[PDB]
C-alpha cells in the first residue's frame, strides 16, 4: 500500500543505510534507476543479493513518463521500493514522482544516503560555504550550454564555493571527467572572458567518494587539466576565496601546492 | 594504524550505512561525539546495542584539544572509529583532524552517511538552488549576532534559498524551536530593515528528517510562528523564488498555501 523511494549510496550496495535494507528486505516489488548517477563500486547483482529480491532497472523514459503506469498500480496493493543511487532526492526530478503518488493515493517515504552533495566535506572546504550548485553538460549538436560558467562567477564574488555536478549518458554509458569539465570551462572562457576561469584557477577534484580510496585532489587547472583522476564518477569544486584551515587541509590531503597556503586576506 | 569516521546519519541508530555498521563492529575501539548534534531519535545505549561494543562519548574539548592523546594513539596499534551525527567532515571542524591523523602516521578513511544538507531535498526545493547556509544563534549577553540574516539578504536577493540551522545547546540537551527562530527573525528585521524577513515571508520547516514520518511544513510567517512542528530538532529555510514545481510540491506534499503559486513563483 506504500511506495518508497531509497537511495543505495555513494560506492556499492552497502552504501545503503541500515534503515533502508531493512525496509527493501521487506519489499513485495522492487524497482531501480541507474541513469541519475554512477555507483563505481557495484553490480545489480549484488545489490539483488544483499536485498534478496529481483529489481527491475526502469530507465529514464520509464520513469520521466510511465512512473504512474509501470509502479505506482503496485504500490495500490503492495509495498513497493524505488532504489536510486546517492539520495533519491538530490540533484533530480524524483521529488516529483512524489506528486504523482499522492495523486495516485499512494502514500510515499524517502529512506535517504549519503549523497555527494555533503560527501564532498572530505575535500576540506566548509560545506556552509558553498554557493549555488551547477552542471557542466555535454555539449550538444550545435547546442553550447553556458550557464553554470555564470554560477562559478556570481559564487565567487561573494566568496561562496561553487560545487559542479558532471554530466551524466546512462545509454551512451558516458560519463564526464573532471578534465573533461576543466576542458569545456576554458572554452567558456573564451567565448566570455570574464576572468572566472582559466589556467590559474585553483580547482578540486573529487572521484568515487564512498569508496575507500577516492581520488582527492587540487590545484590549478594548468597542472590538473590533463592529470588521472581514475574512472568516474567525478565532481569538480571551484572553491572561492579559502579560509587558512580549508587550504592547510588541501594541501596536506589533496597535493595542492603549497603556496595556496599563503591566502591574500 | 587505521582511524575511522563513521557517520551515524539523521536520527535514529537505523541511518547509519550498512559499511558503517561492518567497519564498526570490526574494530578494536569506538569513540562517538554528540556535541556537534545529537540523535533525536535514539540513545547512547541503542547505538552500542547495534554495534555491539562499549563507546566512549567525548566532549567538545577532549577532541578540539586533545584529539591526539585520546583517539591516534589507540589508533596506531588498532582500528579505531570515531562516529558522528550525520556525514563526516560536514562539521566545518571535523576535517582538520584529519591532518591531526596523517601527522601521527595514523591512517584515515572515511565513512559517509545522510547528511541534513542533502536530506533536506525531501522539502522539494532543489538542491542546486541553496546558497550559503549559517545557523540562527540565540542573543547572549551583550552579544546579539545577526549574521545569518544578512545571509538569508544575499541568497534571496540572488533567488537562493537558504538552509538555517537551529542553535543548539547540546550538553544541556536544549534546542531553539521554528518558531524561536522566526520571532527572532523578526526582531533583527524589524531592527535592520532591510524587507528580508516579515510577516509575509515565506518559510520551509523541517522536523525529524530521517524518520519515517518527518514534519514538513511551508507557509507563511504570520500563520506558521506560533504553530507546533513538534520535537525538536527543527530546521529553518527561507526559499528564493520558487520553480513552479517546488511550489506544486511544497502545496502537495508540505501543506503550503495555495496563495505560493501566485505569490512566490
Ligand atoms: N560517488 C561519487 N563521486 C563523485 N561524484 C559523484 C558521486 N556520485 C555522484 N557524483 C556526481 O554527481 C553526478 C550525479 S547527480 C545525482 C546525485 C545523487 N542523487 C546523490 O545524492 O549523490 C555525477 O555525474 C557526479 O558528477
Amino acid at each position: 500500500m506504500v511506495l518508497y523511494f531509497i537511495g543505495l549510496g555513494l560506492y556499492d550496495e552497502r552504501d545503503i543505510t541500515v534503515m533502508g535494507l531493512e525496509i527493501a528486505k521487506k519489499c513485495d516489488y522492487v524497482f531501480a534507476e541507474f541513469y541519475t548517477s554512477l555507483m563505481a563500486g557495484t553490480t545489480l547483482g549484488r545489490i539483488q543479493k544483499l536485498i534478496g529480491k529481483e529489481i527491475r532497472v526502469l530507465s529514464r523514459e520509464d520513469v520521466e513518463l510511465n512512473f504512474e503506469n509501470i509502479v505506482l498500480p503496485l504500490a495500490k496493493e503492495n509495498d513497493v521500493a524505488f532504489l536510486t543511487p546517492g539520495d533519491p532526492l538530490v540533484a533530480t526530478t524524483h521529488a516529483e514522482l512524489r506528486i504523482r503518488a499522492k495523486r495516485a493515493g499512494v502514500e510515499s517515504y524517502v529512506i535517504h544516503a549519503p549523497s555527494i552533495y555533503s560527501a564532498v566535506g572530505i575535500t576540506g572546504l566548509h560545506i556552509y560555504k558553498f554557493g549555488k550548485s551547477a552542471t557542466v553538460a555535454y555539449p550538444e549538436g550545435n547546442w553550447f550550454p553556458t550557464s553554470y560558467y555564470d554560477v562559478i562567477k556570481e559564487n565567487a564574488e561573494r566568496g561562496l564555493h561553487t560545487l559542479l555536478f558532471l554530466d551524466i549518458k546512462a545509454e551512451k554509458r558516458m560519463y564526464m571527467t573532471a578534465n573533461e569539465a576543466m576542458e569545456l570551462l576554458l572554452k567558456v572562457e573564451d567565448m566570455k572572458k570574464g576572468g572566472v576561469f582559466t589556467d590559474d584557477t585553483l580547482v578540486v577534484v573529487l572521484a568515487r567518494a564512498g569508496s575507500l580510496n577516492p581520488t582527492i585532489r587540487a590545484g590549478y587547472v594548468k597542472d590538473l587539466i590533463r592529470e588521472d583522476f581514475g574512472d568516474p564518477p567525478h565532481i569538480l569544486i571551484v572553491p572561492g576565496k579559502l579560509h587558512i584551515v580549508e587550504a592547510e587541509y588541501l594541501v596536506e590531503i589533496a597535493g595542492a601546492p603549497r603556496e595556496i597556503l599563503r591566502v591574500n586576506v
